[PDB]
């Protein structure tokens, strides 16, 4: 049955009904057979023609395995009040206000039964936990603060699956040298300079608004770096004054383990001349002959269904 409280502001009043789901909205909270914004986002994300790069590389069963790790991060210590359904015997008026209850145990069971076709659908279902807490307990209750942090963890984990599902699973399991594991579409290796930090080796995971999502060898920290401050990996080092030599040496050692792993899996790794700029979705390091780019990639391909 249809909800009585607006999905945006969590208050009652004259509200519009979605044709596909039980959510309701004030016309003014959206600034104008109707399908709500949650249903529109999910439909686009689950259509093969408009699905994300992460969804193109995953089956529904594979996505269910990654959502189980996201549930573990959402179940932080102190989230006890949201780990099981609200006991109606202990709050006898709960169902007079909450028509669509949700909790972390129910969210975990729906993920296991392969109910979710995209990351957007898991976050949209998780959000009933916060919406219900605000209606019943109030916007300034101690439990509402806990529910807001649970939703922010869920948002972060969905964003991490979408950046690269293989990096996500490697970071979850933490095998020895997990950061040196190459992905099926290998991330280019760069020298990256962040303002105020020395030039350092990093993996380039994404390109957005003239920036590169860099993941640094050694500490495994991350930052958006300007594209003009990124060069393809080279033997000559762009020198920077550094506080501790041994930390730089460990990062370079870990970087050389990643390069040998790449050469075993794909059969090639091309270092570039000094100060060669990084370009979006660079293919230079995988070329069969770096002086003949028209010849293309070295990857032979054996029609492998390998993935899991
Ligand atoms: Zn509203
Ligand atoms: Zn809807
Ligand atoms: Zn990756």
């Amino acid at each position: 049955r249809n909800d009585f409280y607006c999905w945006v502001c969590h208050r009652e009043g004259q509200v519009l009904c979605c044709e596909l789901c039980p959510r309701v909205y004030h016309a003014k909270c959206l600034r104008l057979d109707w399908f709500c914004p949650e249903c529109e986002k999910i439909t686009v994300a689950e259509c093969i023609e408009t699905q994300s790069k992460a969804m193109t590389m995953l089956t529904i069963e594979q996505l269910s395995y990654l959502l189980k790790f996201a549930i573990q991060k959402m179940k932080q210590p102190g989230t006890d009040a949201f780990q099981k359904p609200v006991p109606l015997e202990q709050h006898p008026d709960y169902a007079e206000y909450i028509f669509h209850p949700m909790d972390l145990c129910t969210l975990e069971k729906r993920a296991k039964k392969k109910h979710y076709g995209c990351t957007e659908a898991f976050l949209a279902d998780a959000k009933w936990i916060l919406h219900n807490c605000i209606i019943y307990n109030g916007g300034n209750h101690k439990l509402t603060q806990i529910a807001k942090v649970v939703i922010k963890i869920c948002e972060h984990e969905m964003n991490e699956i979408e950046v690269c599902p293989e990096c996500y699973l490697a970071a979850c399991q933490k095998r020895d040298n997990w950061f040196c594991e190459p992905c099926s579409n290998p991330h280019p290796l760069v020298w990256a300079k962040l303002k105020g930090f020395p030039f350092w080796p990093a993996k380039a995971l994404r390109d957005k608004d003239g920036q590169v999502d860099a993941r640094f060898f050694g500490q495994h920290d991350r930052a958006w770096v300007p594209i003009n401050n990124c060069y393809l990996m080279s033997k000559e080092i762009p020198f920077s004054v550094k506080k501790t030599k041994s930390i730089f040496n460990s990062a370079m050692q870990e970087m050389e383990v990643y390069v040998e792993n790449i050469r075993r899996k794909f059969g090639v790794f091309n270092y570039s001349p000094f100060r060669t700029p990084y370009t979006p979705n660079s293919q230079y390091q995988m070329l069969l002959d770096p002086t003949n780019p028209s010849a293309g990639t070295a990857k032979i391909d054996k029609q492998e269904k390998v993935k899991l």
